[PDB]
């Protein structure tokens, strides 16, 4: 028998694996989403608005309010938060119009879009809304 | 500089090392060839499903799950790690899909999601080990 | 001085990216494009999600263990570091070759049992903007 050091509970493993493993910037983004706040999201889809196909790239200005260190990595951060099931995308929010415009004007986003258009000629921007997912909320609650 | 044995160890580690007891047991069951009921919530309707928003299974004791509270989290992880697939509806899982659809946690997740995604749809699916899951299992058991 | 946030991100990948995946990213970062076969769900009521991907980038990319190509592709796509574009006429022979490879046909046969409308898409593997950015950070 060897139990002096404790094997962690499922709960603990879940929060270590999905939240403690986040980079500080990712964690700050999730924090900003945790009270239900919604942010502007631009999603690049492989096809046009009459046949969207798959999600290729995501961009937001939520990093600014969230206080992230390196806003240059926002698309990388969002890819991870989505891949991990921690956030969701929903439809356009009229009140975020100004934010979409700020995002669409960003030079890094425009660069990414131009790279993707070379080979995906029908690529389209879709204005969406970023929120915490049920799974992200469940994990957040376990952690707190 | 990385050797082949180190690549293999890194692959096994990165996909399999963080599993809970429940997940390790479920994956073992799936590696035997067993399949279980899966209920998936999609952001769009049946002709344009969009993105996966939530997955639920009543796998329970038969799959070795102690903590039914975390089944959506476990499925989320196992899919993210490429370890499992969702195949089509299986008739023989009929009564399990009914159990899933009745479940309280499932229904709550659905209602939350519906607030902001009103075209949301439910699909009955079948959870099985993926080809990558099978390869990794074998690499791991060497 | 490198920003903290950059170090954290780079370290994540240094701990999880294999030599072979690193070499594959590098080949792609040059602008190289490879044959990709994608098995996906062919039911009109599914999202048509990817079930398996295969390529013969192989020696071209400097892959030491071609046994692991499907695992590498799964990881590179999950991490958003590569994209799949349309069929490239130039790669026709490569597509024919991939379609006949053992590992591909085995995965295909496994999946076919349970996914009778299993479909195959011939596509082209390229780096994504995220892949360019990360690979630049890491190098």
């Amino acid at each position: 028998v060897s139990i002096e050091q404790s094997v962690p509970q499922a709960q603990t493993m879940l929060v270590e694996r999905h939240l403690a493993s986040l980079t500080g910037d990712e964690a700050r983004l999730l924090a900003a989403l945790s009270d239900g706040s919604a942010f502007a999201l631009l999603t690049l889809y492989s096809g046009s608005r009459f046949s969207r196909g798959e999600v290729l790239y995501r961009y937001s200005n939520a990093g600014r309010a969230a206080g992230i260190q390196c806003n240059d990595f926002i698309a990388l951060y969002l890819n991870h938060l989505f891949a991990q099931g921690l956030v969701i995308a929903s439809d356009f929010t009229e009140s975020l119009r100004t934010d979409y415009e700020l995002c669409e004007g960003d030079s890094d986003f425009r660069k990414a879009q131009a790279e993707l258009q070379i080979h995906l000629p029908k690529l389209s921007i879709r204005r969406e809304t970023l929120r915490i997912s049920p799974l992200g909320r469940q994990l957040w609650t376990l952690m707190t």
